[PDB]
């Protein structure tokens, strides 16, 4: 989108159009001027020794610090890498040593609010200068820095560089394993240290990964190395300010590959046997067992990876994120255990509810038809009453409440994206409200119950099409009728409704008054009649040259002909082309959308259950893995024939 | 297209079917006849020494020059390269030295008007003969040649070989860097020298480049080498006879890659720091700043690169030419600064104008309907008058003038290509003229104002569809409704209008006169009625066997059936197939056309502004780059995540 905008830049080589010794020093450090550096430092020290001792450190720092932002000559030298930067770095460090300012000088930080908190080690590590990083780390550097500020903590991507506000995080995110090892070995580096939002190095690595495989073993390898060399089950347990762990964060942001690696991370090497989650039990060829860990990947605690992966619509990579067992096996087990039967019961109850509405609407023509009303509570009807009158009115509320909650909990910015069941949550609620209001209307006198009851019946019969997601083959349609009617038949109206309006008045103006023939006498009378006739022309009912027309018959005929040739073709057969394109696009992608909707329904029904039954319908055992650990489990026996065949073919040939 | 045609050819090995010593010499130089060369030259010199001195040079030149075209034996020898051309070249040069004709002989030029002005050095350089080129350059050659004539200066491509009419230009355009260096080092070669149209070597290189990347670093590398070794900011400032610089010429002709290279040419090496246009300020990973130069790339002077890139329709590579910052950033800044609000104001004013027209046309049925007229100037109506009567009539003129200018400035051969906003410039003007003429008609008496007013209202309501280019999603339709109606529903009529005419008279001929039944009595009466009934059959109203038919009922029924099966299908459902193909073709290419039209609108509105506001809405600062230069600037902070990630992955692995 639009380029981001920042305050004063870090290093401005090209001076804009908007004290001597400091500028001399900055220019000298910018390029290779070793002799100039020596002379400038000599004269600077001679000037410095002109006053009392206590002001020597402050004066030296002020002379070597740019008051505009707080930049130090060392940072300028590091930023402008030249084939002889090492010598100037050595000279500056020695000069700092002379006056005993090897401290603050090294650990200098910006002052401008944009790049606040930066330090020399960050710049040294960024520019690949590993040797300078080692020198600074040894001498006096402070690894536990925090590069806060807008530039290092943008509101979103494409507006800054977020890496973790820590030298170790920057080294890991810029693919510098050697610097990572050097920093980790140093005792001062505390690996677990949340910086700004709440993020240990693992979260920083997760939030800069790629959404798929291109060639990058970089992020995955760095994450694995950090987790291993850490040697503790602690990094993957911390939480950020929003309360997420690296696994949950990877699931939420949509980074599929880190999630895949971390769900099934196996450590064959002995003596760890605890940071893994895929304890393999036995394997005899194609058949392979496993003991995947469900400690935080089952909808129990509050925010299991499954719920975050299913109930989020920001990303569109979810189709590959639900075949990353134990997610797939969990969904299958729930579906075959407690979610299909509830789905069928809901279908049957809704169908009988609609049939009851219709049979108390038409079969009996709502009554004897004298001065009647529907169900209400009138007794003395027996069998048809206690079922017909009650079951509807009760069950209607049972919907109005449930969906009423859903719309209340609907998050607009995310859930309004269609294909997230909102288009049905609205219609169910509208139908229930219509039935309730239909009853309440006549309940006083209000003889208008009909319109509302008929609207409710029509909406209910139309919405009963929602339940076609239970069958795989006839499940795509329920998506098309949405995707089309909000992608090709809604943006199309804003075009059509122009022409129909345009010619709607035009034709209505050429007409001439003929009250003489006892009535209208002409097909195109008022605006409404002209619009209706144009619509019937668009669908096709008939036309003819209308008499009683003034200022021309030819103009009227020409206008009608051009409307017909401009709407019945070249518009309708263009909307149809767009509709065909949309159907083709959303017909190949049938498995993904259907499976996603089935998962959403399964999770919704699982939530609907009470705590008792849900506790009964748990999955897993109490695996004892390594000498202290009791973690949940899910024994899933996988079988892979093609993979085993290709492996054995390419192995022993 | 058709092959080009030239006059007498350069070298005619195969004599056509349409003095001795000259032919002997030409034949000897054609192939390897060293001994023949020696003998012929000896006898030629013996003959030459038969007369006085003053005629010796002229006689020698005449004997060694072909009067038909002016070709010299040296040029013939160079054209027919043989494994022993060096020896004959040496012999001819020595012989020229003997008689002191090492001048004119070397600098010989054609006489035929087609290949006029050519010289030996051109032929030597073309044939890869670098050594011969060096020899000629050393001895007496004239580098500052001009190879004029039709063959070297064709009216367009595929009719000649245009390279710059200069040995240096030919060497650079035939990928001969060594010869280029040899010529540049020679002091006589003046690099800046416009030849025929006005072209320094840079323009010649720009006008022979490729429109995209295939493998050719050739043209770009040669351009870079010439510009660098020139070492001055002068070549990119000259102008041709049409007043364009290499940057502008590259933009106009459509060569995208040279434009891309020259907009963002960065010279890292110090001591130049002035031929660049991308002074990079700082970079800390993905985030990168820049100081792109807008000295001649902003719509200020008269013909900035932006205007030439947007307001030209000859090429169709523009879609990649508007993502070559600072063009894209300039467009974004203008759009978010002063072009969106004007667009919305125009939309609102046009919408209210159309609604006023409609409400003074229908809502009031144009009046009490006794003997009325629309707005005119009749007073004593108050609120509805001062707005209804004035705003339209005034605003109409405000359109008729503006569009009236546009059509006047419309260049036919280029702008008539549709998708260049002509299809709307015509309709707006027609609508305004119709409103004005509608008023002026009745203004005397002329009770025909209706037809014109209704036409104006219909056209205005239809054209209000123009404003759908402001929204990205609903912006394609404004292009579909043009492409389809000028590419599939216009070439289709010339077919349909045959059948409807063909059967139009045929069916009208089998009818028989029945004035006996008080009136027509038969559906297919005159030609007009038959045509109308056939059209209604095509769209669908109804049909039946018409009585009162002579010479057969069977023939009439067969003709109608074959028309229905030949038009209602196999023609309409073929136009629909073509329409679907066009919609599919122009639906994928939605971003490009919409962005191009948005850019055109932005530039048009920018032009519309007065000098004051435009001066207020400038962009850039007064960058001071290298020691003398004050040039405009545009600080654009770019961010590239994927590029940085792939670079770092492939760099330190
Ligand atoms: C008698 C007359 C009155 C009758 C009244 C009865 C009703 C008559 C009804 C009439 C409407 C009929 C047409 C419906 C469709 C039109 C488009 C639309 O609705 O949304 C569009 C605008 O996108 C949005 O997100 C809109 C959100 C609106 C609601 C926001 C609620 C926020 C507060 C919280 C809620 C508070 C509680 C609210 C409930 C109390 C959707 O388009 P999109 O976003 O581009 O979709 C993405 C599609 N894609 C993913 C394929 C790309
Ligand atoms: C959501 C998508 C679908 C939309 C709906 C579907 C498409 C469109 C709708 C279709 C339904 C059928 C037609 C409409 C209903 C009839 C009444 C009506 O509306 O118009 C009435 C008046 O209005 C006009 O005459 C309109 C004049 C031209 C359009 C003006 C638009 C701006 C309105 C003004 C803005 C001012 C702003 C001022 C600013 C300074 C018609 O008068 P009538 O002839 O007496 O009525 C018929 C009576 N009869 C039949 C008994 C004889
Ligand atoms: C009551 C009866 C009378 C009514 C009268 C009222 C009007 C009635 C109207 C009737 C016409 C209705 C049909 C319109 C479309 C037909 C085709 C067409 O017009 O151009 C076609 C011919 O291509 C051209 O370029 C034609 C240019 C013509 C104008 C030249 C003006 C030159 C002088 C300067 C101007 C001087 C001032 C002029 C103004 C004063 C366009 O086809 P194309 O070129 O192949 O298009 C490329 C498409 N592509 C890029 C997708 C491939
Ligand atoms: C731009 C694209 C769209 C084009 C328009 C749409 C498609 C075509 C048009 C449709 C509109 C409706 C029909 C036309 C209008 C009616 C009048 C008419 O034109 O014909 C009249 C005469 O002409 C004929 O009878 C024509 C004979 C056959 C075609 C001859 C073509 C050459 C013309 C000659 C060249 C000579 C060259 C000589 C060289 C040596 C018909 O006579 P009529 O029956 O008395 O009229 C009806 C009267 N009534 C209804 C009151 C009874
Ligand atoms: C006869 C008809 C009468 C009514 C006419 C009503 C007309 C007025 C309606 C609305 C006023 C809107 C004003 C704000 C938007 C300005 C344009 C804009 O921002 O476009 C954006 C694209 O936009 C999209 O990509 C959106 C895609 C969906 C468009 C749906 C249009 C539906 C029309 C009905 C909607 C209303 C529904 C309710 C109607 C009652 C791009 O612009 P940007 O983001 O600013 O660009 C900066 C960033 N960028 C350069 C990187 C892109
Ligand atoms: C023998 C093998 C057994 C295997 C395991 C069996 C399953 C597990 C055990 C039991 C099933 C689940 C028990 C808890 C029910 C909680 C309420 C509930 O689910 O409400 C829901 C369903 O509506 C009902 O369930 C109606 C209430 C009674 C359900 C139990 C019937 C008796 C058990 C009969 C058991 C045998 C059944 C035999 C025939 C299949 C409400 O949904 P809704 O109102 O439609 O939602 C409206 C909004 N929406 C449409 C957008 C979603
Ligand atoms: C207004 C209307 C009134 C009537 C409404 C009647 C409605 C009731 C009709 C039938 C009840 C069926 C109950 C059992 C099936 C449950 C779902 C199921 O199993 O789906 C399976 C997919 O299914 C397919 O892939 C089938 C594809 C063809 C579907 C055709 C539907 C025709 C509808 C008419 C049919 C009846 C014809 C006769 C009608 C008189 C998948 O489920 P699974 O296999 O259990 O999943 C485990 C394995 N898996 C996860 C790996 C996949
Ligand atoms: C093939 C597809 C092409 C593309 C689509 C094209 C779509 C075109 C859309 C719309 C145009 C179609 C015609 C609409 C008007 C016809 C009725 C009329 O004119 O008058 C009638 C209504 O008169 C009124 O004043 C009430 C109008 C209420 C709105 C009715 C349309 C709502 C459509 C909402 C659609 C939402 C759909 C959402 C889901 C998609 C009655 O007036 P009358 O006739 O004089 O009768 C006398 C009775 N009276 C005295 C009581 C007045
Ligand atoms: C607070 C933040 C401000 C940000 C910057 C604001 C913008 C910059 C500042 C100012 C806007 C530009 C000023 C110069 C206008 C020159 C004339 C001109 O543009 O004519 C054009 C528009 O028509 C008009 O502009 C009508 C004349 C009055 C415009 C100014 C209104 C008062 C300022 C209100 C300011 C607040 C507005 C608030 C609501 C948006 C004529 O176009 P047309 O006739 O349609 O063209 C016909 C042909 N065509 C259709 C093929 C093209
Ligand atoms: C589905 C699509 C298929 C493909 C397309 C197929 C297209 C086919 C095209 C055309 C053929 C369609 C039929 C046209 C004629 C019908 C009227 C007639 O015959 O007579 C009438 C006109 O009589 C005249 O003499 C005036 C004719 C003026 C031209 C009218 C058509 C202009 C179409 C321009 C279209 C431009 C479109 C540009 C944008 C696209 C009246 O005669 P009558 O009936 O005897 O009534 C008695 C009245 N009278 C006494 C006053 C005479
Ligand atoms: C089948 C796909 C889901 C669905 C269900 C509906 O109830 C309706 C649907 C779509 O489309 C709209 C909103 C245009 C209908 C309006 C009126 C009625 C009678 C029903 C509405
Ligand atoms: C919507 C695309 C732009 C557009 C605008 C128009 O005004 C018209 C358009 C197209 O098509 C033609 C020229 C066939 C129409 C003729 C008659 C009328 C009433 C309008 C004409
Ligand atoms: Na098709």
């Amino acid at each position: 989108t639009s380029p981001p905008v920042f305050s004063k830049p870090m290093d401005s080589n090209i001076r804009q159009c908007i004290r001597r010794l400091k500028k001399r020093i900055f220019a000298a450090v910018s390029e290779g001027c070793v002799e100039e550096l020596v002379e400038l430092l000599v004269e600077l020290q001679e000037l410095c020794r002109r006053r009392h001792d206590e002001d020597v450190p402050d004066f030296l720092m002020h002379k070597l610090t740019a008051s505009d932002t707080g930049k130090t000559c060392l940072m300028k030298a590091l930023l402008n890498i030249n084939p002889n930067t090492k010598e100037i770095v050595r000279i500056l460090l020695a000069f700092a040593e002379e006056n005993d300012i090897l401290g603050r000088f090294i650990n200098a930080e910006y002052t401008e609010e944009a790049y606040e908190g930066q330090t020399a080690l960050n710049i040294a590590i960024e520019r690949r200068q590993g040797d300078i990083a080692a020198l600074l780390i040894a001498a006096g550097a402070d690894v536990n820095a925090h590069a806060k500020g807008a530039f290092f903590n943008p509101k979103y991507q494409h507006e800054g560089f977020y890496f973790g506000e820590t030298p170790l995080a920057l080294a890991a995110c810029t693919n510098q394993p050697e610097i990572v090892q050097l920093l980790m070995e140093h005792e001062q580096t505390d690996i677990t240290s949340r910086d700004s939002r709440g993020n240990n190095i693992l979260h920083a690595l997760v939030t800069v990964a790629e959404d798929f495989k291109t060639q990058n073993d970089f992020v995955k390898r760095m994450y694995d190395m950090i987790l291993l060399r850490s040697g503790n089950w602690e990094l993957e347990t911390t939480r950020n300010n929003d309360g997420l762990t690296p696994l949950q964060l990877a699931a939420k942001m949509g980074k599929a590959e880190i999630l895949k690696y971390i769900l099934s991370r196996e450590i064959k090497e002995k003596r760890l046997r605890s940071l893994s989650r895929k304890f393999t039990d036995w394997a005899y060829g194609p058949v392979s067992s496993s003991l995947y860990d469900l400690t935080n990947v089952d909808t129990t605690t509050d925010n299991s990876v499954l719920e975050i992966t299913v109930y989020n619509t920001n990303i569109d990579n979810r189709h590959e994120m639900l075949t990353l067992e134990p997610l797939h096996t969990l969904l299958h087990m729930k579906w075959k255990k407690f979610a299909k039967h509830m789905f069928f019961l809901s279908f049957c109850f809704y169908f009988f509810y609609n049939i009851t509405l219709t049979l108390v609407s038409y079969y009996r023509p709502r009554e004897e038809e004298a001065i009647p009303h529907p169900l209400a509570l009138t007794h003395k009807m027996g069998w048809l009453q206690l079922l017909g009158r009650m079951f509807v009115l009760i069950w209607a509320m049972c919907i109005s409440v449930k969906e009423g909650i859903a719309i209340f909990l609907l998050r607009p910015s995310d859930l309004q994206s269609i294909l997230s069941d909102a288009w049905f949550h609205f219609v169910f609620f509208i139908q229930a409200v219509l039935v309730i209001l239909s009853v309440f209307l006549y309940l006083f006198a209000y003889k208008e119950y009909l319109a509302c009851l008929v609207l409710a019946m029509a909406l209910g019969w139309a919405n009963m099409l929602y339940y076609t997601r239970g069958f795989q083959s006839m499940g795509m349609y329920s998506v098309m009728i949405q995707k089309v009617i909000l992608h090709d038949v809604l943006k199309f109206l804003f075009v059509y409704i122009v022409f129909l309006l345009g010619f709607g008045v035009a034709l209505a103006s050429l007409i001439e008054k003929c009250p003489k023939d006892n009535k209208d006498c002409s097909s195109y009378g008022s605006f409404s009649d002209a619009v209706l006739e144009l619509f019937k022309l668009t669908i096709g009912l008939g036309d003819l040259n209308i008499q009683q027309n003034s200022k021309y018959p030819i103009l009227f005929l020409f206008l009608l002909i051009t409307y017909v040739i401009l709407t019945f073709v070249l518009l309708l057969n263009m909307l149809i082309a767009l509709m065909g394109e949309t159907v083709e696009n959303v017909s190949k992608e049938s498995e993904r959308i259907w499976r996603l909707q089935r998962a959403r329904t399964i999770l919704e029904f699982e939530k609907m259950l009470p705590e008792w039954l849900r506790s009964r319908f748990r999955m897993g055992e109490l695996c004892k893995v390594a000498e202290d650990d009791f973690r949940l489990c899910l024994r899933i026996n996988e079988v892979k024939w093609t993979e085993w065949k290709t492996h054995v073919s390419f192995l022993n040939e």
